[PDB]
C-alpha cells in the first residue's frame, strides 16, 4: 500500500517562518558564516512529500516469525500500569501544542476542569469506539542545518486530548517493554558513558570483530500496517488493565496504523498508512520493528555471534568476522533480507574492522586520556550541526535548547568543552541567567535544567574524567578544527582565551558559579584546581533519564509543582 495519499491541499505553516540565520552580535561571536546556516520551513514540504510517498512491498518469512515469537515470549513477563489522568497530565510539556477543543498544555498541567473533562471524554471514546479514524495534523518541522539543502521533515500528531490518553494507556508499556524484550540491545537504557562501555566491551568480546551501521531510507514511511499490528501483538502480551487493553486496541486501529491528515488551516491533506512521527509509540514501535527485522535479517544472512544496539531506526551490529569476502557477501544478504522486510537501505552498509570508524546514533567512539594518562573511550560526533543550532539558539529564543542537551550528552568532547561551554557560560553570566532553567531534550523527553547544575549532572553521567580529558586524537582535533574553518567559528586558541575570562568571573562569584568555573573550565588553565566528587552529584535524581526513548511522544520529565 502507499505510505501516503495526498489530496493536493498544501502542508501549511501556522505563523511566519524563518529560514535564514539572523545577523546578530552574539551568534556572530560564535559563527561568522551565517549564510551557511538555514532552517527548514513548509516551503520545502512538497520535496519531502515526494521522498516519503511510495508503495511498500513486504514479504515475511520463517526467520521473521521465529524472532517475533521470541520477542513476544519476553514481552509476556511484563506487567504494565494504567496511568491516572493526573500522572498523564504531569507528563505533558508546558508548551505542548494546544487542543483544538478550547484548552492548552497549561490547562492540562493545572488539571483545569475543561482539560480534565475533555480528556475523560476522549478516554471513554477510545473505550467505546474501535473504528473511527482519529484526525491528525501534518506540519513541516523547523530544524537547523549547515549547507552541503535538506527539505523539511514532516510531523504527524493527534490532538492534545488524545496525547494525554496515549500516556494513560501506554506510557508504562513504552517505558518498560523495550528493555524486557530486547535486553542489552535496547539503546535508550544507556547514558553515553554506558553506551560507550557497551560498544567497547561488545567489540572486544569478539575473536575477530566486524561491525556496521544500517541506515533505513525514510524509516517511518517503510513501516507497514502489518508492522504496526505486529507491534500491538507484542504490547498485548503485557498484563494490562482491561481499559488499557481496549485503549491500545482502539489506538492501534484508529491512529497508529494510519488515518486522515489535516493541515494547519483545517483542510483535508491526505491519508497516512505508515508510522506517525508524533505519537507516543513512535520510538518504542520503531525500535521493536527495527530490532525484529534486523534480528531476522542477521539469521537470513548467517551473520555469526551478532550483538545489536538499537535506538528507534538507528541500528549498529557487531559480529564475528568470517573473513572480508564472506562478510561482504553476508552484509549484502542482510540488506536483501531487510529490503524484503520493507526496510531498504539509504546508503548501502559497509563492513568495518575498526570500532572508531562506525557512526551510530550520529556518533563515534574516540579516545582521549585522563589526568593519569589512562585511555578513556567516549562518544563524539561531527560538531557541524550542534554548532549551527547553537548559533541559531543564540540569535533566537527557541523552545528546545539543543546546545544544553549537547553539553550534557557530549560533555567529554573537545568541542562541547572548549566551544559550547565557553560561549553559553559567557553569555549567561553577562545576562545574570546562569540560574535560569532552560528546556532541553534527552532521548526525546523534555527536561528543565539550570546551567549552574551542569557540573554534578556531568559528573553523574560521565564521571570526573569528563573534566580532565586531554591528548584528544589527531583525527578528532582535525575534524573540529576543519569544521570551525568551514563555519567561520573562531579557532580553539580564541576559545581558550574566552574560557579563561569566563572561568575567572565564575570563580569570583563563589557558590554554584565557582563550581562551574572549577570543574567545567579546569582545561583552560595550567594551574589545575583539585577536582573531587561534587556532593550534589550523589543526591541527583536521574530516574527516568536513560530508561527509554520518547522522540515525538510529547514527554516532559521534570518535577511538577504541587497545588
Ligand atoms: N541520532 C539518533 C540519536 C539517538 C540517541 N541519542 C540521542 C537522542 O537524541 O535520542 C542523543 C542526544 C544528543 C544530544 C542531545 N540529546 C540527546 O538525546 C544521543 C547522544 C549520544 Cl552520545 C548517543 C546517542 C544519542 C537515537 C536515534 N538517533
Amino acid at each position: 500500500s502507499m505510505s501516503y495519499t495526498w489530496t493536493g491541499a498544501l502542508i501549511t505553516p501556522c505563523a511566519a517562518e524563518e529560514s535564514k540565520l539572523p545577523i546578530n552580535p552574539l551568534s556572530n561571536s560564535l559563527l561568522r558564516h551565517h549564510n551557511m546556516v538555514y532552517a527548514t520551513t513548509s516551503r520545502s514540504a512538497s520535496l519531502r512529500q515526494k521522498k516519503v510517498t511510495f508503495d511498500r512491498l513486504q514479504v515475511l518469512d520463517d526467520h521473521y516469525r521465529d524472532v517475533l515469537k521470541e520477542m513476544k515470549a519476553k514481552a509476556s513477563t511484563v506487567k504494565a500500569k494504567l496511568l491516572s489522568i493526573e500522572e498523564a497530565c504531569k507528563l505533558t510539556p508546558p508548551h505542548s501544542a494546544k487542543s483544538k477543543f478550547g484548552y492548552g498544555a497549561k490547562d492540562v498541567r493545572n488539571l483545569s476542569s475543561r482539560a480534565v473533562n475533555h480528556i475523560r471524554s476522549v478516554w471513554e471514546d477510545l473505550l467505546e469506539d474501535t473504528e473511527t479514524p482519529i484526525d491528525t495534523t501534518i506540519m513541516a518541522k523547523s530544524e537547523v542545518f549547515c549547507v552541503q539543502r535538506k527539505p523539511a521533515r514532516l510531523i504527524v500528531f493527534p490532538d492534545l486530548g488524545v496525547r494525554v490518553c496515549e500516556k494513560m494507556a501506554l506510557y508504562d508499556v513504552v517505558s518498560t517493554l523495550p528493555q524486557a524484550v530486547m535486553g542489552s540491545s535496547y539503546g535508550f537504557q544507556y547514558s553515553p558513558k554506558q553506551r560507550v562501555e557497551f560498544l567497547v566491551n561488545t567489540w572486544k568480546s569478539k575473536k575477530c570483530p566486524m561491525g556496521f551501521s544500517y541506515d533505513t531510507r525514510c524509516f517511518d514511511s517503510t513501516v507497514t500496517e502489518s508492522d504496526i499490528r505486529v507491534e500491538e501483538s507484542i504490547y498485548q502480551c503485557c498484563d494490562l488493565a482491561p481499559e488499557a487493553r481496549q485503549a491500545i486496541r482502539s489506538l492501534t486501529e484508529r491512529l497508529y496504523i494510519g488515518g486522515p491528515l489535516t493541515n494547519s488551516k483545517g483542510q483535508n491533506c491526505g491519508y497516512r498508512r505508515c508510522r506517525a512521527s508524533g505519537v507516543l509509540t513512535t520510538s518504542c514501535g520503531n525500535t521493536l520493528t527495527c530490532y525484529l527485522k534486523a534480528t531476522a535479517a542477521c539469521r537470513a544472512a548467517k551473520l555469526q555471534d551478532c550483538t545489536m544496539l538499537v535506538n528507534g531506526d538507528d541500528l549498529v551490529v557487531i559480529c564475528e568476522s568470517a573473513g572480508t569476502q564472506e562478510d561482504a557477501a553476508a552484509l549484502r544478504a542482510f540488506t536483501e533480507a531487510m529490503t524484503r522486510y520493507s526496510a531498504p537501505p539509504g546508503d548501502p552498509p559497509q563492513p568495518e574492522y575498526d570500532l572508531e570508524l562506525i557512526t551510530s546514533c550520529s556518533s563515534n567512539v574516540s579516545v582521549a586520556h585522563d589526568a593519569s594518562g589512562k585511555r578513556v573511550y567516549y562518544l563524539t560526533r561531527d560538531p557541524t550541526t550542534p554548532l549551527a543550532r547553537a548559533a541559531w539558539e543564540t540569535a533566537r529564543h527557541t523552545p528546545i535548547n539543543s546546545w544544553l542537551g549537547n553539553i550534557i550528552m557530549y560533555a567529554p568532547t573537545l568541542w562541547a568543552r572548549m566551544i559550547l561551554m565557553t560561549h553559553f557560560f559567557s553569555i549567561l553570566l553577562a545576562q545574570e541567567q546562569l540560574g535560569k532553567a532552560l528546556d532541553c531534550q534527552i532521548y526525546g523527553a523534555c527536561y528543565s535544567i539550570e546551567p549552574l547544575d551542569l557540573p554534578q549532572i556531568i559528573e553523574r553521567l560521565h564521571g570526573l574524567s569528563a573534566f580532565t580529558l586531554h591528548s584528544y586524537s589527531p583525527g578528532e582535533i582535525n575534524r573540529v578544527a576543519s569544521c570551525l574553518r568551514k563555519l567561520g567559528v573562531p579557532p580553539l586558541r580564541t576559545w581558550r582565551h574566552r574560557a579563561r575570562s569566563v572561568r575567572a568571573k565564575l570563580l569570583s562569584q563563589g557558590g554554584r558559579a565557582a563550581i562551574c568555573g572549577r570543574y567545567l573550565f579546569n582545561w583552560a588553565v595550567r594551574t589545575k584546581l583539585k577536582l573531587t566528587p561534587i556532593p550534589a552529584a550523589s543526591q541527583l535524581d536521574l530516574s527516568g533519564w536513560f530508561v527509554a526513548g520518547y522522540s515525538g511522544g510529547d514527554i516532559y520529565h521534570s518535577l511538577s509543582r504541587a497545588r
